[PDB]
């Protein structure tokens, strides 16, 4: 599988979206799993999930790696509401356009917020819910905020450079030997290709600060079986939020990887794939 | 499989053990997994693990459910040293007697302490290490100690009764509907059958308080791949010790079950079996 | 000062209170500090605060030790709403009746909930806010709930006895040598004297469970300078809620006493008095 | 009081110190309080404590603001052992030279480590112990390490510049409006004046990593009454270590300031002075 061979586009129409272009990468043909990426500069579906798509397809799933609005090859957008909710509306728009009745959701960071909002707003349209360090869930009981990683994410948005990108990735990943030229070049290309996305994210962040993303109070509504993952060494979203989710969602479990930053599905891809495939099959 | 058809005895000889009788339940014939029980009145291998033995044997493992010294059908003993270490010596004695070169260890509560001590003392004799709420790892950062459950464990040891047993099990288990007459009757029989074990545990506890079991300082020595499990709702061993292990053991992961007391392998048997079998196969 | 010489009664009239009798103990004549007690069987103003009233009066404050509705010598009541809010309405009723424009509030456990609700509902009527282990603030990130102490509080409410009272106090206090016959006899007298209060608390708890007391979402509204106290060894309200308050209230500080249960103002009276008087004088 | 009018030097002789020059600032003449600074580039006694010296002297204490070896105007040194212990030896050397039998100790960050080591090694030479975010106490249960602030401290040591200094101070302090030109210029002067100190700290850090400073296992030996302070927003030493100390030292209390970085005695000077003076007077 390659980004090119799996690349697709679909126009969506959903509350506040009109003929809005969504890019996604699709492979496989069984039960649908939609994977939702984080909010870092240059993020997108393929970039975030290319170590996961193959094994999930091998296990018999139809995998859709979705580009959220204002990311990668999806249309540019300025959001005046919290991104989790607006992103979730876009997932519903995609599913309606593709005639997908229910999807399992996998979401990291901003994508975790997207998945939580989708589960809240459209409970009859979700299967299982998989969350990797979801962002925007209010204060930490231990971590000063904004977190170290978030400071770097904003610096990279406001002053993009290859060096600042490298700096960000060094904090993003636990194992520094994972930061290859290929990784750097790929994220840099996506940043260089879509400068308007960077500008628009910043405008959106001023309109709807991170506090507006906090759906903690509604977590008791979630009936989906939920699998929460965290990197022990995540400098972007606080580990104690894994406990917050575990205590507030009815049917959840929490899996924390040692020696793992803010990109668990990539840093610990083999274990992540096995655990999540097992969860989707058997839970 | 039944307790009767799997029941075996072996005399061990190891530092401080001379012709000492160890009872165990064995099934299967592949790689050896030794499962080690907690320190509650009436505990034993079969009692603690009967929801796990079958699936592990089905997966191709040789499973040994070991009765630790001073429990169930193993010989009575008064220990002047911390139980984790003395128990670990008994595991080594068993393996030597049965010509087992290396074993994967699974241990809950006191059994987790046993497994940690074994990994520390005999690193060339362990495969993988699976820990379910290990006991004796020093103070909690959040929980007043002794924990609620430990108070009840001591009350049951000093004044055994069916009612106190029921009280203990209500705190031990999250889901009260799991407390059947069968469970109560089985633990009660083991308590009634071996009064000397109760008396001896109490004498041992005075000689070597829980503080003596704390091997925290040596956790960096552990090279075994480690899978740590905790019940979110464990009132016997504090959840933050799961983090202590995760931060201090080189290669660990932490899995926490929601709606789960101090007996995770039984309360969440299906998920526990799948996760741990996957870990032994693939990690 | 004695309970008898300071005892006073006042009828209040405030939303849902009509000619409702409130008992309080008053001493001193400077700035008013209203101290609000917890929800344990037999609790009341004098009982909870008799180690604090003298030093506060000596420091120049007018101290009012208030009996909340459905406690001690205040009128009996069944509440269909969360007690923090209803109690706060009663504090406002008291202050209006006594022509008190603004009061500093000190509240432990249920009294902490009362004080938080009062600060939220009547921000122009509060000076400073002092909180000792406030109850009802949602789930803990670490403690299984209901907490050990809360189980005992309900057992004592439903089946009051001197022995169960003693059991409760042993968990309530860290230092067992503080549990004198005088303490036991005093709480027992208050329990024996007002059986209707016990029955009514239980009815109220069914109508408005602890979840309804959770005002976490509104903590950002609090503009009062706030001093939060916790017992390190509090088995009734979880220590991590001290952090929750510290992170969510604009201007707060947190002081945790070692070797201290759920009654910090009594167990560590000298240090508590010095700290809180200093806070009221200088913060 | 000024740095100039209080400046003094004394040669010390103590295990591994021979005719070693220690600079300190002294004022007042009552009971001795020795204040011990952190390990940041350009740190020293006066710099760290100039908002505290006056009020403590006013309260009747003799205050000694000590420059630790390899800082400010004390002699240069390369340490092959953990700095807490070596620093503590230097405090003993100072006290012996000045005929001080017992001192109260106040220590932030590295200075907190110094104070803990002194209490451990010389228990008959300490009065009370005051700790502000002591460094080197092993892993955090929540914070990825090295902490954000520590990364910046090392960057400033290895590549000193005014800009990197400003960057460091922005993370060091919660309230950005506290970062005046005066503060920046003062720390910069101390960095420019003693380049050898920067080089030597780095050499020392390679010889004795932060893990070697961890005296956690010995905290039970401390008999001094202890007051622990933390900034809620400390990005240099993890808040949960405040709990570690509170649970492990016999007689401790913990005070956490909101809106406070890694320099609590300066950021919240008025409250810090009142609390600590009260503690020394009355505890
Ligand atoms: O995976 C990526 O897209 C990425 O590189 C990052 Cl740094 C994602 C961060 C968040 O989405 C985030 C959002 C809100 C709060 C915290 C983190
Ligand atoms: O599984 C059992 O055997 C059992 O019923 C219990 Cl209550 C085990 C508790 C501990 O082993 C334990 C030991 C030290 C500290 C905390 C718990
Ligand atoms: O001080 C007392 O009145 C007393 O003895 C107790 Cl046990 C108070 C407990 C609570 O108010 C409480 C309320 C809600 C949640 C947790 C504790
Ligand atoms: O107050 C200062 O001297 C200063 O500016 C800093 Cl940044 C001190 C940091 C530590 O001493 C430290 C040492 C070990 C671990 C963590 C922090
Ligand atoms: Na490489
Ligand atoms: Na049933
Ligand atoms: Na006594
Ligand atoms: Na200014």
């Amino acid at each position: 599988l390659t980004e090119s061979s799996t690349s697709k586009f679909v126009k969506i129409n959903e509350k506040g979206f009109s003929d809005f272009n969504i890019h996604y990468n699709e492979a496989g043909n069984g039960e649908t799993v939609i994977m939702l990426h984080g909010g870092g500069p240059g993020a997108g579906g393929w970039s975030n999930y290319y170590r996961n798509v193959g094994p999930f397809v091998d296990a018999g799933y139809r995998v859709i790696l979705k580009d959220s609005p204002g990311f990668n090859k999806s249309d540019a957008v300025v959001m005046d509401e919290q991104r989790g909710l607006v992103n979730a509306r876009a997932v519903k728009g995609l599913m309606d356009a593709l005639d997908i009745d229910r999807a399992h959701l996998v979401g990291n960071a901003m994508g975790g917020a997207t998945a939580l909002n989708f589960a809240l707003e459209y409970p009859d349209r979700i299967g299982k819910l998989i969350l990797m360090g979801p962002g925007g869930l209010g204060p930490s009981m231990f971590a000063p905020m904004p977190m170290e990683g978030i400071k770097l994410l904003f610096k990279l948005y406001a002053e993009p450079s290859y060096e600042t990108l490298k700096q960000m990735l060094q904090v993003f990943l636990y194992d520094q030997s994972l930061i290859t030229e290929e990784l750097l070049q790929g994220r840099w290309e996506a940043i260089q290709r879509q400068p308007e996305h960077l500008k628009n994210f910043l405008i959106s962040a001023q309109k709807a600060p991170l506090s507006t993303w906090d759906v903690t109070a509604r977590l008791g509504e979630i009936k989906a079986k939920t699998f929460i993952t965290w990197g022990r060494d995540d400098r972007f979203v606080p580990l104690d939020h894994g406990l917050k989710l575990l205590w507030n969602i009815d049917d959840a479990r929490l899996h924390v990887f040692s020696k793992c930053g803010h990109w668990a599905q990539w840093e610990h891809a083999d274990e992540f794939n096995r655990l999540v495939i097992d969860f989707l099959r058997h839970a």
